[PDB]
């Protein structure tokens, strides 16, 4: 499913991402915008053969099992297909693990390059308080 901006902000807030590890909601919405354009079904193959899945483009090299990433780890203990659901729960819980792994949101290259340091609160302007 393709979320709207505020719809996704609300869903991430409900699932506990607002200020998770100190990252305001706008950071998460911005990252999702540039990772997936808010599309839960987004997939993209990486050069090394891993694949990125879902609204936050979680990578099969470490975080989920897709059965075709030699050496993969599956640290979120989920099939990568679960990251494509219209229900964002699996993606959020896995993102919590990723952002807790030491490097914060820098794990998302697109967040580092397109969201970090910017006025990310613009991404939640107008969302229901």
């Amino acid at each position: 499913k393709v979320f709207g901006r505020c719809e996704l902000a609300a869903a991430m807030k409900r699932h506990g991402l607002d200020n998770y590890r100190g990252y305001s909601l706008g950071n998460w919405v911005c990252a999702a915008k540039f990772e997936s354009n808010f599309n839960t079904q987004a997939t993209n193959r990486n050069t090394d053969g891993s694949t990125d899945y879902g609204i936050l483009q979680i990578n099969s090299r470490w975080w989920c099992n897709d059965g075709r990433t030699p050496g993969s780890r599956n640290l979120c203990n989920i099939p990568c297909s679960a990251l494509l659901s219209s229900d964002i729960t699996a993606s959020v819980n896995c993102a919590k693990k990723i952002v807790s792994d030491g490097n914060g949101m820098n794990a998302w290259v697109a967040w580092r390059n397109r969201c970090k340091g910017t006025d990310v609160q613009a991404w939640i302007r107008g969302c229901r308080l």
